[PDB]
């Protein structure tokens, strides 16, 4: 039941949900958020673009 | 059973329901505390807010 | 499980209860009435339009809506 | 399963459960105190009165 | 599965689970634990008490 | 599945299992770990006892 | 579901009575450690005589 | 349902009893036993010298 | 339930799903992969420079 | 679903599995094995010199 | 449902599956990510590496 905050810091950031062809993507634009939780459908999360990640683990920037 | 507190920092901010799902409009000043159901895998916000979560805070930044 | 403490800074306070789709449940709370509002199955998310001062699991919010 | 507790700072201080209309109702006179759980049956509780109330997220003060 | 533990500071106290109603009378200087039944909802504590929760101490005044 | 300790400070102090369903006598110095049932409700204490409960200690008089 | 004591016998002929009927007792010499599990067979445990016990809410001494 | 003790032991011929509702096993001096409780075992009884861990700190059992 | 952090630091990072190895995917210099553990899948081999974020700490990984 | 980490200090160190039964796994010096309790191992043995690290804290068993 | 974060500071580390059965090879600054499973009890590291558990860390120091 975790989650992951995703922050877009330009246009154009995709955030793909993976199971094996990469099956559902999302755009986001600068400064959108989502919030985005794992089902089962959903085994991976990929962040593609210049992005701000929160996680339990911590935060991360994704520099795509 | 996790929820997001999202508070709006201009008027027409826009809280995503993701499965083409549910949208919801919220106005400056205005509170939503948003739990994630079955339905609901992914929530996107698109406007100026401020919003709490489990992971700490973190403010969306509208264009 | 979780629950949301919510205290009215003006008259009028609304809390709408929103369904699993749109604007249902709505409750009206009156200046320095107390709500604590429970997430149930029926009860997807939780609007507040209105002064209050709200508690959460992830600490304090103030909201500041007609 | 999680509970709050009441105690009111005036007579006739009301304590309301919600399921949805006005379905229980509960008196508390000044000092006495009522630890309220949440049911099934209850998805909210209304404090109307002057009362010190304690909950997981702290403490907070109704007022009449 | 939580409980409060509740000690009368007069006699006469009343320990009141719930329209529902089990009774319990307590004494000055008694210890009672009372756990959250399936049965009970609300717990009211009517007299003069200290009382311990998961939430922090709290005294009831008559 | 919660417990209390009850340390017994006098002679005949009374632990009392709730819906007096079950009493159980303590002779001063004894110990006892109780923990609660679906049988058992609520505990009563009558004597002078050390308790301690996960909400910290308390004396019974 | 599975909370256990620790009980250290400070003299010989320590009592652990396990309760229901006074179903199960177990005699402990000086020194000798017993790490009791509460089953579903045994809601209360008593410790007559001299002991150092260690529960999830501290220690507690037994004193004869 | 899950927890477990820490045993070393701190003489030869130490003796870790399991017991049951209402099984022994000899520890030499040095040896360690990590020991779970199961359902067939309610208490563990030590006999001997040993150094003893548990959730609940650590503790000596003096033969 | 859980689940890792993996930051590509260079092209061509390869994160590797084992059953056998199944599923392999490639990640590109600063892509991030939050990859959860499934029944499917026992363990996940890194190969490549990345920076990965576990419930146990950091660690990098050096290619 | 609680497991230990058991560092060998010496050759032929001996992790023993028990239910009655046993499971033995020789170790080598400098060989780590991360052992899980399963429903069929009630208790584990450490047999020679070993660094040990469970829940419970570190501790050594001396050949 | 838990897990060890294993390094591999030299060239043909062995992480080992039991229930001898499942091997896995690791080279030098590759990590692999292992999930206890139903199938896999025990796990053994040979080779020069660094561990991370829930328990801390640990180095393996092999073949």
């Amino acid at each position: 039941s975790d989650f992951v905050v995703i922050k877009a810091l330009e246009d154009g950031v995709n955030v793909i949900g993976l199971t094996t062809r990469f099956h559902h993507s999302e755009k986001l634009d600068k400064g959108e958020v989502l919030i985005a939780q794992f089902t089962e459908h959903t085994s991976a999360i990929k962040v593609r673009g210049k992005a701000y990640i929160q996680t339990r683990h911590g935060v991360i920037e994704s520099e795509g």
